[PDB]
């Protein structure tokens, strides 16, 4: 299994990845940065549809994951890429924390922070993709 | 140290200086630095313990968007991102992804395969010279 | 004469800013950071309502400017500032480019830059400001 | 009147200048904000300008009480420094004075404190970066 979940958004990508920030700010997460892979391509002279990176997480919640297996660091906080295809379709794709816990081979003290880690996810994917 | 496309070497130098030595030697061949996140700082606001902890987001513009013309999900997992982390111990270590399995867990194509290994040979470059002397 | 431009914003901060950014890279401006100064004063147990400010620019406008002083690159790129007061009216501040083009003592090698960058700043302005 | 710049050469490269910039900033609890290469930028449109490069810093607790005075001190917060090489190789590193940036936006009796600690924080970040 690859650990990414895709799902399709009701919004342009711009819209999208708004909308993650906004629904991550209100439960209190922080919004660290947003990298535009597609204004990053118009730059190098290469084409890509909008594409749009934002990273976002509680400090709270990642120190306690961190604490027990530091490597997990270099995957948090919590990556989310809003995308346009071809087609004009949009998709917004994140890593499901489950598979990241394996990764890094979280134990249990990992447990509570996991699933917070679960639910901050899935509370932000589905009102940032839904209506 | 690999297991699960991490890629882990000791540093000869700080957290701090070892994540220097890395923006140093990607500017040095053209990639740009996106951002450093503090997690140790992180933890401190948090009221947590955690020793040095830094993460630096890098790359090639240029490469990546090859990469994501081929699967745009591995834009997810672009740019280039380096784990610098202290231990109990004192020691320093440095963590990379293997890029050759990111391109594997975003099933990239035959297409990509000279991107991917320009992705390889930056990030072994910029890690060896980071965490070396 | 502080060279401050200060507009009435129909919309929320938050909403403010994300109208300044989509404005900004529809004209071919890049995005180069957001500070959430509200955020941080939580962080640091002080009260502030909503004040966020969004940097973002035209690189190829800047150059010339810096070319011409290149102190001038201290208060680039452009800074907008969407705050809410205590009333609940939301505001939009921005510095005058000419007032910056006297601070530097920009010269006439920079009047086709700075005429743009007007522009550019009354057009992002004035969108996001408005419905 | 004045201009509000203060620039001092620096015993550093434009790159080694900011990192001191980061280092000192961050060793006394200040955040890091972004980093703007104004040179890359420049190469990037095409133009020729020597290295340039612009850091944002600063104590949000500090600034938190500059803006609950005025709030508009927030378009020019966090602290800027800018490191640019000229064309003889020779480093300069640029920054505001907090007491013309407390002019500018009519700071009261009451933000003096906190003029007084950005003024105290400036200056110990400058002398490291150049010194
Ligand atoms: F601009
Ligand atoms: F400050």
């Amino acid at each position: 299994d690859s650990g990414l979940v895709t799902v399709e958004s009701r919004h342009s990508v711009a819209e999208t990845i708004e909308r993650v920030a906004a629904k991550a700010k209100s439960m209190g997460m922080n919004v660290f940065t947003r990298v535009d892979h597609g204004a990053g391509a118009k730059e190098a002279g290469l084409g890509l549809p909008p594409t749009e990176l934002i990273i976002f997480g509680n400090p709270q919640n990642g120190t306690v994951l961190m604490q027990d297996k530091r490597t997990i660091g270099l995957d948090l906080p919590i990556r989310a890429l809003a995308w346009e295809d071809g087609s004009g379709k949009v998709w917004l794709t994140v890593n499901d924390p489950a598979w990241l816990a394996q990764r890094h081979s979280l134990g249990l003290s990992s447990d509570v922070a996991i699933k917070a880690m679960v639910t901050g996810t899935g509370t932000v994917t589905k009102y940032a993709a839904g209506d």
